[PDB]
């Protein structure tokens, strides 16, 4: 599913991401826009052999199991395919674990380089939330 901006903002809000560990909802929407262009089915392979999955481009080296990333941990305890669902619950639940891990949202390269320090409130402007 390719979300609209407000539709995803509302979904993320309902799943408890607004101000989760201090990150306002616009942060999460911004990260999703630049990680996946709001497409739950997005995959991208990395040089190390790992792959990033879903709306928040969660990596198979640490967080999910895709059966092809040797020595990977599966800290979210989920197949990586679960992260590509139109239902963002698994992505959200895993993202909460990631952002809790010590580096906050800096875990997401697109957030650090394209969202961090910008007016992220813009990403939820106009939405009914
Ligand atoms: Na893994």
């Amino acid at each position: 599913k390719v979300f609209g901006r407000c539709e995803l903002a509302a979904a993320m809000k309902r799943h408890g991401l607004d101000n989760y560990r201090g990150y306002s909802l616009g942060n999460w929407v911004c990260a999703a826009k630049f990680e996946s262009n709001f497409n739950t089915q997005a995959t991208n392979r990395n040089t190390d052999g790992s792959t990033d999955y879903g709306i928040l481009q969660i990596n198979s080296r640490w967080w999910c199991n895709d059966g092809r990333t040797p020595g990977s941990r599966n800290l979210c305890n989920i197949p990586c395919s679960a992260l590509l669902s139109s239902d963002i619950t698994a992505s959200v639940n895993c993202a909460k674990k990631i952002v809790s891990d010590g580096n906050g949202m800096n875990a997401w390269v697109a957030w650090r380089n394209r969202c961090k320090g910008t007016d992220v409130q813009a990403w939820i402007r106009g939405c009914r939330l």
